[PDB]
């Protein structure tokens, strides 16, 4: 007899069976897809930015304290994702996107990160549910720009350092980044999701509807702890659709779905969208 597990199939074979006969399949994806790529994780040593965790500083009450500090970790971050360059799993998502859309089937890509590295992968079908670390939003007008520059304000040049007891900038609220409409001259923010702000309610509403008619998700390097992203796969396995996870762990969610992939997604999902 087997011992009780919860963990699901590994069997790629009949994965592989639901993939060839799937007409609208979502990806869900978080950090573990570009981990890859060179780019830190919420969990290892880019979980922890000076004294603080980077949760801690994506936060409402973080920039009304310390915008200066808060605009030092997101150009740190900016500064980081540079370099970087798609991993073998994202150039493979985009791949299956481009064969399968020839044949009338939608692969969408619905993506907590912020790294824009799916769109950078040539992925078309992308709903970015955090927003991007390059884009900027107006605190007072609320212009929402792409910003792309090294750096983002020349107060900034050279700061944002990691350790720990790092000297802090102290820039004065007036020469960070501000909105490029004269008279509004506004403090810009990151166009980003902060924890205890809601999503955007056109992407979620669009992204409900993306997952009420996926026929199979896949659930790519995600922790499956921040909600609401967390239970969109739970969700969709609450219709009867497989759901398969590619992850070097299991999550608490790992429970609810039918497959289960260990191993570093840039070697797992690419044979898996073949
Ligand atoms: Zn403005």
């Amino acid at each position: 007899p087997f011992t009780k597990m919860t963990r699901p199939s590994s069997d790629l074979t009949a994965f592989r069976e639901h993939f060839a006969k799937a007409k609208h399949i979502a990806i869900i994806t978080g950090a573990g897809v570009s981990a890859e790529s060179g780019v830190p994780t919420f969990r290892g040593p880019g979980g922890f930015w000076r004294k603080w965790q980077a949760q801690d500083l994506a936060t409402p009450e973080a920039f009304s304290r310390d915008p200066s500090l808060v605009w030092e970790f997101y150009h740190y971050r900016r500064e980081v994702m540079r370099s970087k360059m798609p991993n073998p799993a994202h150039l493979a998502i985009a791949e299956c996107e481009a064969r399968l859309g020839q044949q009338g089937r939608s692969v969408v890509i619905i993506t907590q990160n912020i790294d824009e590295l799916h769109h950078r992968a040539g992925s078309k079908h992308v709903y970015e549910i955090h927003g991007s670390l390059f884009k900027t939003r107006c605190m007072s007008c609320g212009e929402v720009k792409a910003n792309h520059k090294s750096p983002i304000c020349p107060a900034l040049d050279g700061k944002g350092a990691p350790d720990p007891n790092t000297k802090e900038a102290r820039i004065p609220v007036e020469l960070l980044p501000r909105c490029e409409r004269k008279s509004c001259n506004g403090l810009l923010r990151p166009h980003v999701v902060w924890f205890g702000e809601t999503l955007d309610s056109d992407i979620l509403t669009a992204v409900e509807r993306e997952l009420e008619k996926c026929d199979l998700c896949l659930v790519v390097g995600t922790s499956s702890i921040v909600y609401p992203a967390a239970m969109f796969a739970p969700q969709v396995a609450s219709r009867g659709v497989p759901v398969a996870e590619f992850n070097m762990e299991c999550t608490p969610a790992t429970q609810r779905f039918k497959y289960h992939f260990e191993g570093p997604c840039g070697s797992t999902l690419p044979p898996a969208l073949e």
